[PDB]
């Protein structure tokens, strides 16, 4: 069957930092000369990273190395009682700045680009307005990956969450606790039939090996995003000190949907751009196809296609009307973009790592094998 | 592995009638005696019928034969281009009305009872509207399982209908053509995640899910302007089909609902929506099953998991109902039966062959329609 590092999520590497939220993964270089600017990988805390490192022909760590990135990849803890009083802001300060903080001591490097994916996107979001509001200065672009800014139109999750339950949450927040990747699985299980192809045992495996979350955390995801829809009102959540405002992202950005995407519906991804207004850009691309099957859309087969367009109106149709399609995968179009951004060519690291922080595990690491609490 | 009507669909029977838009399957008695009156299924179109008969243990036709109904199912032909013209009213004429004229002709008996499920129902729905309207009694009770009639709330499907690809497809409606099976797995979605875990299953409802269906282009038109864009069913008279105004207050014969609490596809509230409409009958019943769209449905007594709840009252709003329901343990199947049974006539023997001189026994259940598969692309 499968074993996770063994015949599955096998791209080398290794964990370069550990802390009580995360596991940082470093790739090994695949090239001689790599672009200079890291590029930190956000996977979702829900379901496990390695949708985005399957099989070496799918791996979308692994094209990203291939193509000279420096990676560096967040993996998530899956919450055990140790956890069970973490919050929001523990995963962007324990888990996205820890990450960034590690990426610039060992290469040197002042700052980074960030991708988010799903839920990841999400934190990273909120990360950068605490970042911008107190001038750190990590990251030179963001790109938000199948993620959600205007919840308002969140998809049939809607009519599954339970307001009752979350309240009850609330009243007994500071107890703290856990909430099961079974729980979790019936609103924020991805996987749909379609995409199936048709290993798509690989898929299925991925599916049902859960993690699970805080409580804190997950009962204000509930709350404030997918309730309140507070990222798209200045100043309606605080985090990290801060009053969070989309408007004060600073930095350019990318987008990318799937336009069969059930699960992150692609007009309601659309409808986060108007709110990052204080960027310099912003680029939205539209992949084919469903969540899982548009999102991880290798280069090495390149199927489906993608589409463009540098105008963005308010009205998604009309973006789409406009469009161009192009064949193929869309990491193409966000390498293209990326590139520009990651400085100049330096030769590649001969080691993983420094001296500070050195190899302590080969990369897929110890957090990704943990299997969810027994039944309660 | 998977080969449908060899280890899976293996309910025995018989085809007993085939026109060009189905084939009426007869269920072979498993009881010494059975109830009098007949019992039709009016399956999914939209997909095939089998996920009511999938293994011997989770089959629900298999079930109801073993409490003594007299089961016969419709079997729809997967769209040809020679139905490339046919029309919602089509699977009125062609599919309800023709299945239960042979079931009237095979057993003798004026009248039957019906289950729908999913799209099934609607078109039973409509079905019996028609019917009503024309002095014709087919029906003595309906039962719709997970579908809708008022389809204000249709789920993630409203995301997914593009009304300038309906327009088109409108203003070439003449011409008639088929809608792939791929186009419609893009709106109607059957399973979700917690269908597919995984350690048979997930893989026979994978197959199924994955046995497509192309359906006509008419019909599949109207389906989604009528009821998923116009929502039709809830205002007298907004469609007309077969020469009748559809008005579903005029139906009279007892109404049976159910739904499934985690149903994504067919929200259980929206299902409930419904029942308000039908206020020319004289008694609606409202079940509604643990689980979801799949396991919530197909949850067999053998094994006699989960739980339903009931309640008598039928308040408007629905988290009324079901604050005032009672939950049971098990599979709402044997409430199902309980509803049933005393609208099912007298026990008399189990005949003794399928079909009848007029209508012999074709081939084996499950048939041909249901062994097609979908057109390739184009």
């Amino acid at each position: 069957p499968f074993q996770i590092g063994k015949n599955l999520v096998v791209t080398p590497g290794e964990v370069v930092f550990r802390n009580e939220l995360i596991e940082l993964i470093q790739y090994t270089p695949t090239t001689e000369k790599v672009h200079e600017k890291p590029l930190l990988f956000v996977p979702p805390c829900i379901n496990k990273y390695y949708l985005m490192d399957l099989q070496p022909d799918n791996s979308m760590v692994r094209h990203f190395v291939g193509q000279g990135y420096r990676v560096f990849l967040v993996s998530w803890r899956s919450a055990v009682p140790e956890m069970k009083n973490f919050t929001w802001e523990t995963y962007i300060e324990k888990g996205v700045f820890a990450a960034a903080e590690a990426v610039q001591k060992i290469t040197k490097q002042p700052t980074m680009n960030a991708l988010g994916f799903c839920v990841g996107g999400v934190i990273l979001t909120t990360a950068l307005c605490v970042a911008q509001a107190k001038g750190l200065k990590y990251f030179d672009s963001a790109t938000f990956m199948t993620s959600l800014i205007d919840h308002a139109e969140p998809g049939e999750i809607s009519f599954f969450i339970d307001e009752a339950l979350v309240a009850s949450r609330e009243a007994k927040m500071a107890a703290g606790g856990i909430i099961s990747g079974k729980e979790i699985g019936r609103t924020f299980a991805s996987l749909r039939a379609n995409d199936l192809v048709w290993a798509p045992f690989d898929l299925l495996y991925w599916n049902n090996d859960a993690v699970d979350l805080p409580l804190p955390m997950h009962t204000f995801m509930l709350r404030q995003f997918y309730i309140n829809n507070a990222l798209i009102t200045p100043g309606a959540i605080t985090l990290c000190g801060v009053p969070i405002d989309i408007s004060k992202i600073d930095i350019p950005v990318y987008m990318f949907a799937a336009r069969e995407d059930h699960i992150v519906l692609w007009s309601s991804a659309y409808s986060g751009l108007k709110y990052l207004s204080g960027t310099p850009s912003r680029r939205f691309v539209l992949g084919a196809s469903g969540h899982i099957a548009g999102s991880i859309n290798p280069v090495t087969k390149d199927k489906r296609n993608y589409w463009t367009n540098e105008q963005l109106p308010v009205n998604p149709e009309e973006w789409l009307e406009g469009a161009q399609s192009h064949p193929g995968s869309w990491w193409k179009d966000w390498d293209a973009w990326l590139a520009p951004q990651s400085g100049k060519q330096v030769p590649a690291p001969k080691m993983l790592g420094s001296k500070e922080f050195p190899p302590l595990q080969p990369a897929p690491g110890s957090y990704v094998l943990a299997k969810a609490m027994p039944p309660v």
